C-alpha cells in the first residue's frame, strides 16, 4: 500500500537489466557534507535525531533536493543493532561511535539479548523507513541497511574504530569457538531486522562489511564469508514465506579484492567495489552474471568539476554500460562539496547515455 | 673492511637463487613486543635513543639473541628524513609520530632543506649501520631502509597517522604540482640516503610504501609509482659510479594489491607482500623473475605455537620453495609474544627444508 514507484532504473540495473542509463546514489549521501544535515543531527543527540522517524525520514530526503539520484538509502547510524542487542554507546563529537564497556571475554556474551528480540527493539528504523517510502511517493527506490556480522564484531569488541582490529582478529585466532557463537548472534539478529526492513517498505538492500580489509583470504572464508552467505539466503526465505518479493541485496567488502570471488557467489545480486579495485579486473574475479556497483575514489571529488567529469568517464569506460550501477568507493567525507556531489552525479548520467547512444 | 659474511641465504634467495632453506625475518623484530626493547628505548626520548648509535645497534642486534633470524634490519625511527630536511617532531608516548606544523599550502615548501644536505643530517643512521654491522660480525646480512616518497608525504602533509590520508590525497588532486615537487624532494634526499646507508655498511634495502592502499590503481601510478622507480635507479647508478656493488632491493607496498604487476618491473629484486593477497595470486601478479617477501597475518602470531606452525606449513607450500623469502604480512605488534615469534621463526625453517627434502 505504498506509492507506485516512477523511475526504476536502480532496481533494473541491480537485476541486471539494460537501463537507458547508469543509475548512481552515493554512500553517505546524506551525510555531513551538507549543511542541512548537520542543523537537522543537531536537534538533540546522535541516537534521539535517529529515534525519530521524521528526523530520520529528513536526513534521507535531503540529498534528493539536491541532486537527482537515482535511489535513496535511509538514514541510520552504524550501532543501532549492537545497541538492540544491549550494548550501551556513548556517542561523541570528538571520537564518534563508541562502547564504552566492549566485549572481550567470552562471558561478556551473557550480557546479549536473544537476537530473536532485536527486531522489536528496532522498530523506530522500521517506522522511519514506511514514512520516508510514503513521502518520497515512489520517485525512486529506497534502499534498507546493515553492518555485516564481521564488521558488528569489530565495533562490540574494539569498542570503536582501530587501525588493525588487533583485539576483534585476537578473538578469531584465540576464542574461534566464542568468535563463531557472536557472529551467529549477529546473523539472528540481522536477518529479522533486514527483513523487517524490506516489510515497512525498503526495495532493495545493502549489507555493509567495511572492516573486511584487516582479514585476509583464509579468515574472511572463515569468520566472514559463510555469515555473509547467511543473511541473503535467510532473508530471501523469510521474505517469501511472508508472502513478500525479495529485493535485490548488495554486499560492499571494503578492501575485501580478494574476496571478489567468492562474494559474487555468496547469493547477492550486487557487489559493491571500493577504489582500490580496477574495474576490469573486477569484472574479471566477478564474472558476468552479478552487478558491480562502482568505485570512484570519493577523494577525486576535490577535483574540479571538469576533472571529475573526465574522471567518471573514464570509470564507466572500464565498467561499460551493462550490469553496473555508479556509486563512489566508499561514504563521502565531511568537507566535500555539494556542488561536486553534483558534478559526479550529473557526469554519470550525461557520459553513461552517450557510452549508450 | 667489515666482517665476511658467514650465513648469505637471505641474499641468495634475494637475488632469486636456490637455497637449502627458506630464510626469514620480521618486520619490526627490534619491537616493543619484547621486554628488553622498552627498557633500552626508555633511556631517554625516542629521538635520542635513536641518535646513539650503541643504542640502535643494541636494539638491531636484540631480536637476533632471541632467534636464529636470517636478516637483521638497521634499527630506526619513521619520521628521520622528513626530520632531516627541516621538520620538527613530537614524538608522545600516546599518539606516537607527530608534525606539530604539518605542511599544508604549497608554500610550506620553502621551509625545507634542501634535499642534497639531508645525508648529512643523518649521518648518526650510518654510524649506528656501520657499529652494527661490525658488531654483528658477519652472522647474517644487515638491512638498511627507508620510507617511500609518497608515504613520507602522508606523514608531512597529515602530521602524523590517518585512516584515509583525505588531506595528503587532496593535495594530489587539488595541488598536483606541489605534489610533484614535494615527492621529487622527497626522492632527491632518499637516493642519497640510502646510498650512505649501504656505504656505512648495509647490505639489503627496503623501502616501505606503508600508506599504498589509500591510493587507487590511477593515482598510485601517478604520484606514487615513478618515484619508487627513480628510487631504485637513481641508488643503483650511484653505487655502480662510487665502485660499490649493488644490494639487493625490496619495495614493500601495503595495501597495494592492485600494483602488484608494476611493481614486479619497478627495479626492485624483492617484492613484500600484505597478508590480504593470496600467495599464488601474488605470483601470478608478479610473474616468475622477482622474489616474493612473504606475508603471514601477523595477528596470525596470537594463535598457539602448534597452529602457527600449521599456518606456515600452509604458506610456504603456497608460495613455493623458488624465489621466497618468509616474513609477515605487516610488522610485528606491541602485545606478541616473543615465545611465538620464535615458532613462526623455527616453522619456517622446520617446514621449508622438508618441502625441499
Amino acid at each position: 500500500g505504498f506509492p507506485e514507484l516512477k523511475n526504476d532504473t536502480f532496481l533494473r540495473a541491480a537485476w541486471g537489466e539494460e537501463t537507458d542509463y547508469t543509475p548512481v546514489w552515493c554512500m553517505r549521501q546524506a551525510g555531513r557534507y551538507l549543511p542541512e544535515f548537520r542543523e537537522t543531527r543537531a536537534a538533540q543527540d546522535f541516537f534521539s535525531t535517529c529515534r525519530s522517524p521524521e528526523a530520520c525520514c529528513e536526513l534521507t530526503l535531503q540529498p534528493l533536493r539536491r541532486f537527482p539520484l537515482d535511489a535513496a538509502i535511509i538514514f541510520s547510524d552504524i550501532l543501532v543493532v549492537p545497541q538492540a542487542l544491549g550494548m550501551e554507546v556513548t556517542m561523541v563529537p570528538g571520537k564518534g561511535p563508541s562502547f564504552p564497556e566492549p566485549l572481550r571475554e567470552e562471558q561478556d556474551l551473557e550480557r546479549l539479548r536473544d537476537p530473536e528480540v532485536v527486531a522489536s527493539e528496532l522498530g523506530y528504523v522500521f517506522q522511519a523507513i514506511t514514512l520516508t517510502r510514503q513521502r518520497l511517493a515512489g520517485r525512486v527506490p529506497l534502499i534498507g541497511f546493515a553492518d555485516a556480522p564481521w564488521t558488528l564484531m569489530t565495533y562490540m569488541v574494539e569498542g570503536g574504530g582501530s587501525s588493525t582490529m588487533a583485539q576483534a582478529k585476537r578473538w578469531l585466532y584465540q576464542r574461534p569457538q566464542a568468535s563463531h557463537q557472536l557472529l551467529r548472534i549477529l546473523t539472528d539478529a540481522l536477518v529479522p531486522y533486514l527483513v523487517g526492513q524490506v516489510v515497512a517498505g525498503a526495495q532493495a538492500l545493502q549489507l555493509f562489511e567495511s572492516h573486511a580489509g584487516h582479514l585476509g583470504p583464509q579468515l574472511f572464508n572463515k569468520f566472514a564469508l559463510p555469515y555473509i552467505r547467511d543473511v541473503a539466503k535467510q532473508v530471501k526465505a523469510r521474505l517469501r514465506e511472508a508472502g513478500l518479493a525479495p529485493v535485490p541485496m548488495i554486499i560492499f567488502a571494503k578492501d575485501g579484492h580478494f574476496a571478489l570471488e567468492e562474494l559474487a557467489q555468496a547469493g547477492y545480486e550486487v557487489v559493491g567495489l571500493d577504489w582500490t579495485v580496477a574495474p576490469k579486473k573486477a569484472r574479471e574475479c566477478v564474472g558476468k552474471t552479478v552487478t558491480l556497483q562502482g568505485n570512484l575514489d570519493p577523494c577525486a571529488l576535490y577535483a574540479s568539476e571538469e576533472e571529475i567529469g573526465q574522471l567518471v568517464k573514464q570509470m564507466l569506460d572500464d565498467f561499460g554500460p551493462h550490469r553496473y550501477i555508479a556509486n563512489l568507493g566508499h561514504g563521502l567525507y565531511p568537507d566535500m562539496d555539494p556542488e561536486h556531489v553534483g558534478a559526479f552525479v550529473d557526469a554519470v548520467h550525461k557520459h553513461s547515455r552517450l557510452l549508450r547512444q
